[PDB]
């Protein structure tokens, strides 16, 4: 039905790139695969730095997308955005566009307070902005072609205090004098299982009588019936021993570890926007009752320090994260600023240009690879390098 | 009515007889019990209790502590009772049967890749719910009034497993520094998980409720008008026209030792409570009660402890007057005082952190320093001295 409908927005890269036409067809090549950067003619708020390289050739079009501005509440508001959308650019595009309107919209809800803590109905702002995204992807579905799902990654700065909301599995990090401050978690099965088979216990009929909620350290066979193996379940952190009995049998709603971790042999991230009329391959389960819109918020009170011109804020999707060490990417930032003029305002994107060039590898005989001979990345890549001496009070 | 499983009683390394337990329950003069220097705990444990100032005709606190053969294992445990004494009683002589049993179908191994650890934390994990099970079907044949909250201790093969399912509290003093072994599980603490609960299964509520949790107590006149909420997906507040639900009272309600549940418990974990309502009603508190503990590891063989690190083991009845500091400093003076050598060192210290959160009694009820109320409830606490579980 969706594919009957027109598209809600067209196609494109983020807009702050200002490319034309023909420069983004000219970037989507997975064999040369060009590094965009921010034109030095253009500057983004706070000189913030971003870099981005299409996948090495697993999907046509770049799928991430990215929004940066100064939002205006009826107070400034400076917003930073990473979608990274899978099965389609749809929502991605979406998000990348209308999230921004969602958090205006409820943050003008509070704004004459801001002038129960105030960052707790800031917080309470983005979850709900969030939710309402999702919420309009959900019905505009009937109009447009929506396709697929994104995870989002946004940061705002309001009052002196930047709010990190991630639902998805990219990455944002803080390198303040060389110490790495995380600011953001990944929502995978794995670090949702509890969650999730919490759901399917209290809902068993989600189960579409495929699956079980149990999880078992390997994949239970028949021949095992009857016998003790190990299970753990949703109230339970460690493993415990248990007969197998027939509904054991049953494919297991997680699977897999780390990277390879899998809800319902589908989906390895759990959070997001889109994705509502997902399925399980071959039947007709539904996905999107185990996936959540909801985004975890953290704060970082740039008043509490004094920041120089090489303290960061680091946004990436997992295209960067996937090859690339919290510590590597910390070596490399504070290896790189240290050779740009403190005033040169090109030097964050350059800083951005240096991590995804770090992350992408050069093409060898068998591959893409960086350093140490290691895979390099074949996926879509998005960075933002936001310094942080913009905020001190 | 039905006989009782246990008969009640003090923790057995008291050596109390009977006559000294119908003494020891004096509301008024509250005298503090301690373990007899002439009995020694494991580890030279330190123990200290005092009964409440008038709520419970009887202590409704329970301890238990011995070691236990799988390999060896010393084990330590406190229960606080709440709605009568059963629960707590019959948890301090069979939730040991129920760990031992557990870890015996894993000792082999102790002597996807699965670290050992975590066969230890799902041994006790299952031990706690097959110790609820058991009340839940022997409730018909014996009477084990009301539920407890359930804090225990095991050491094995050089690791401390401490295992929570309530609001009592451990932590780990060590060269001054508070180590923190445990977290309390109330409706504030557990909110998320509650309103998630009561959004995925509507009936719990019994249509008197209402899972949104609210700044304050929705009135009439707030009807239709802008109000603060937080649902189960939220950390921060949202605004929201009030609606005819909305007047429902909240699932969630007060805030810190204040926060009740189906405006009936503050605490929402451990073992009992099957038959809880809600007051003149017939709506079932126990489906959003857990008797799941969560599971913190100490590895004693990363540090050479002194003779003044301990693990403080207490139920709310201290803590509800005193915080991690005073406790610490407590401890942290009173223990240079004491000889190293000297066994009865911990019990002095435990009985001495009961005597500062019970006070003095005169005209204007218990006091404690700087005259604050001191604790009316009841008080037992531990002094594990990690010293005793240095390597080699
Ligand atoms: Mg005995
Ligand atoms: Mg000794
Ligand atoms: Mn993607
Ligand atoms: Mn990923
Ligand atoms: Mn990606
Ligand atoms: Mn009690
Ligand atoms: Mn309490
Ligand atoms: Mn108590």
């Amino acid at each position: 039905h969706m594919s009957d409908l027109p598209l809600r927005f067209p196609y494109g890269r983020p807009e702050f790139l200002g490319l034309s036409q023909d420069e983004v067809e000219a970037s989507a090549d997975h064999i040369a695969r060009p590094i965009l950067i921010l034109k030095e003619t253009r500057r983004l708020p706070w000189a913030t730095g971003y870099a981005e390289v299409i996948n090495a050739g697993k999907s046509t079009h770049n799928e991430d997308q990215a929004s940066c501005e100064v939002l205006t509440v009826k107070v400034s508001c400076h917003y930073w955005s990473l979608f990274d959308g899978h099965a389609g650019s749809g929502a991605a595009v979406v998000a990348s566009r209308l999230l921004q309107h969602h958090i205006t919209e409820q943050l003008q809800d509070i704004v004459d307070i801001l002038k129960i803590p105030h960052e707790c109905l800031v917080i309470g702002a983005l979850e709900s902005a969030f939710k309402e995204m999702d919420l309009q992807i959900e019905r505009e579905r009937s109009s447009y072609n929506i396709s697929g799902g994104c995870t989002a990654l946004i940061v705002i700065c309001l009052l002196g205090k930047l709010y990190v909301a991630n639902a998805g599995d990219s990455r944002a990090i803080i390198i303040r004098n060389g110490e790495i401050i995380p600011m953001s978690s990944e929502f995978t099965p794995e670090t949702e299982r509890q969650r999730l088979q919490y759901l399917a216990f209290m809902q068993p009929h989600l189960l579409g009588n495929e699956f079980t909620h149990l999880e078992f350290p390997r994949r239970v066979q028949r021949k095992e019936l009857g016998k003790k193996m190990l299970y753990r379940d949703f109230n339970m952190t460690g493993w415990a021993y248990k007969t197998i009995e027939d509904e054991d049998l049953k494919f297991p709603l997680i699977y897999g570890e780390g990277k390879k971790a899998r809800v319902m042999a589908t989906i390895g991230v759990t959070r997001g926007l889109g994705d509502h009329d997902l399925k399980v391959h071959d039947s007709n389960i539904y996905i999107k009752p185990f996936l959540s819109s909801a985004p975890e918020v953290r704060i970082y009170d740039l008043s509490k320090y004094d920041h120089g011109s090489d303290d960061v804020l680091i946004l990436a999707t997992d295209g960067l994260w996937d090859v690339l060490s919290n510590e590597e990417v910390a070596e490399a930032i504070t290896q790189f600023l240290p050779n740009c003029d403190p005033d040169d305002p090109h030097r964050y994107t350059l800083a951005a240009q240096d991590l995804v060039m770090r992350a992408r590898g050069v093409l060898k005989d068998r591959g893409w690879r960086i350093s140490n001979d290691r895979l390099g990345s074949g996926d879509d890549i998005s960075v933002y390098v936001i310094p942080l001496i913009h905020g001190n009070k």
